[PDB]
């Protein structure tokens, strides 16, 4: 499915943090240390960055490669599988919890508009690039991010086969 | 609902592994610990469990009460809310494959009876409760939880607001 190919192929770029072309639990260290040193929060609040993002490896990605390396073929093919049963989407979904987490780094549970611009700051990406993404997963315009709200976008970019305004989760499409 | 509340109620009573009436980091921590205990694993593991374990509060649990003690009532009420959007099911389910990650001390991705049935002696049921549970989540009868079968099934006692098999997910019901 092209455009899901597509997705796929983004999401794997902005999460290679380290860009040698392989995901690793080196990627979501390197991620979390920049971002607990680079962004203001709650003190403690570092830990849970580390926990949270190494957590997305720990939990999650691991299961793709038993434990190393993911290419991005693999990748792509790995997610292809795992999409197949509509009954296991937590598996794919799970890892937006932790992400959301991370973020929101002064742990109100809400992600702000300040705190979404630094995660895609994080990435790599220009914080000009965050607004059309925030404002998609915004669906109730109060300009926070809900948990729920996250989810729902994310499960989106994750699942459709087709075009949604929530392709753009992850910044713009490789 | 009224078998819901109860697989709820259970859930609730499984997790808050002191018996002081609230679900507390604490918990999680105490349960790594004795988890650690009562199988014999490798060093590398006892991390993973702790991680793992302490994760479920850290990413979930945590969006329940900002952060506080949770309560039985307070759990369900939350629990009821969570489960009314099926899109956002993840919120839910995501801690399944965190719970896996524990129990599968052998990190070889599969939950044998012996791994499960330290998991429910852990949370003080007697083993001979276990079989029961097990054989309701292997649904291909080849002795193994794969990451699939068990989020399945829980996903099934965390959802399913009729009787189903898998209301024993958690072991025998409060
Ligand atoms: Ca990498
Ligand atoms: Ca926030
Ligand atoms: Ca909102
Ligand atoms: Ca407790
Ligand atoms: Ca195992
Ligand atoms: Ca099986």
């Amino acid at each position: 499915s092209d455009l899901w190919v597509q997705k796929m192929k983004t999401y794997f770029n902005r999460i290679d943090f380290d860009k040698d072309g392989a995901i690793t639990r080196m990627d979501f260290e390197s991620m979390a240390e920049r971002f607990a040193k680079e962004s203001e929060m709650k003190a403690e609040h570092a830990k849970v960055l580390m926990d949270s993002l190494t957590g997305v490896w720990d939990n999650f990605l691991t299961a793709v490669a038993g434990g190393k390396g993911i290419d991005e073929t693999t990748f792509i093919n790995s997610m292809k599988e795992m999409v197949k049963n509509p009954e296991a989407k937590s598996v794919v979904e799970g890892p937006l919890p932790l992400f959301f987490r991370a973020v929101d780094t002064n742990e109100d549970n809400n992600i702000s508009r300040d705190e979404y611009g630094i995660f895609f700051g994080m990435l790599g990406l220009d914080k000009t690039m965050a607004p059309a993404s925030f404002d998609a997963i915004d669906t109730n315009n109060d300009g926070l991010l809900s948990l729920e709200e996250f989810v729902i976008a994310g499960s989106d970019f994750f699942m459709n086969d087709g075009d949604s305004t929530n392709k753009v989760f992850w910044g713009p499409l490789v």
